[PDB]
């Protein structure tokens, strides 16, 4: 059983793909709190362009808001809204 | 606004389609050029409940894909290359 060349090529080509992103990494200022969940699923460009001079980059973006729990260890916790950047379209482009 | 329970369930440690550079899987073959240069594989991803835990595979299998294997000074052919897939994941304590 084998994935055919053109199917691999098409499926792997530069495009927005659900990507699991660490919240603190996105918001490194909030070092005092723990986020739960600690990561969020976001559409982000991924995949390849198959040309050493090209890179997969966003060409359209927007924000998405989600409810995230902020935790203060041994202290308390509260659910609030947090916004994240998402990639709506991606294209291969000169570096 | 995505509701807390949806985000928590969607983000929790599980196998996720992940686009992976072939050289990461075959670093011993950096003398080649591959097309496509990356492949879509199921790999454990997402987050565990706390920073003392990591999301690791508990079931694995192989997937075989046709890849154009190129040596610019020798030739090229479409060959089969096998890649590791993760079929199930769990959160386990980090070692260290």
């Amino acid at each position: 059983e084998v994935v055919k060349f053109m199917d691999v090529y098409q499926r792997s080509y530069c495009h927005p793909i659900e990507t699991l992103v660490d919240i603190f990494q996105e918001y490194p200022d909030e070092i005092e709190y723990i986020f739960k969940p600690s990561c969020v699923p976001l559409m982000r460009c991924g995949g390849c362009c198959n040309d050493e001079g090209l890179e997969c980059v966003p060409t359209e973006e927007s924000n998405i808001t989600m409810q995230i729990m902020r935790i203060k260890p041994h202290q308390g916790q509260h659910i609030g809204e947090m916004s994240f950047l998402q990639h709506n379209k991606c294209e291969c482009r000169p570096k």
